[PDB]
């Protein structure tokens, strides 16, 4: 499963990729429970499609100190060395080839990547998410 970090809620999002019920998530719904006040995630798997919801963890780490937080994926940033059929070849960090790294569907990722692509290809980067064996190109960036 993916390695998270944890997220005030007061700094989540819609858009924001959250963990919800184990499931890097979409988030399209942030709504407020009425039995416990909570903020509580509605999120569109990243993988499956599938919604997902989960409710903020209420913690007291110290005294006064009340945090709402969720958990977000740890995102790998990848070198794009080609495109191919919906997917691509990456790099990591350490030069370990990615031969058929998947593009999420998601908000023209493929077509803003393929721009990018051809007009310099050393400074293209994908955000990827890695859940359970799983990698998938979620974003990107030029450095």
């Amino acid at each position: 499963a993916s390695q998270t970090v944890t997220i005030p809620c007061h700094h989540i999002r819609l858009g924001d990729i959250l963990i919800l019920q184990g499931r890097p998530c979409q988030v399209i719904r942030i709504s407020t429970s009425a039995a416990t006040g909570q903020h509580r995630y509605l999120g569109v798997d990243l993988f499956t499609k599938q919604l997902h919801e989960e409710s903020s963890f209420v913690s007291n780490p110290a005294p006064s100190v009340v945090v709402q937080t969720m958990l977000g994926p740890v995102f790998k940033q990848y070198r794009v060395l080609d495109m191919q059929d919906g997917s691509i070849v990456a790099m990591t960090e350490t030069g370990d080839v990615k031969q058929n790294l998947p593009v999420i569907d998601q908000s023209s990722l493929w077509n803003r990547l393929q721009k990018a692509f051809e007009s310099g290809r050393g400074s293209v980067r994908v955000l990827v998410v890695s859940d359970h064996g799983r990698e998938m190109a979620v974003d990107m960036k030029v450095v």
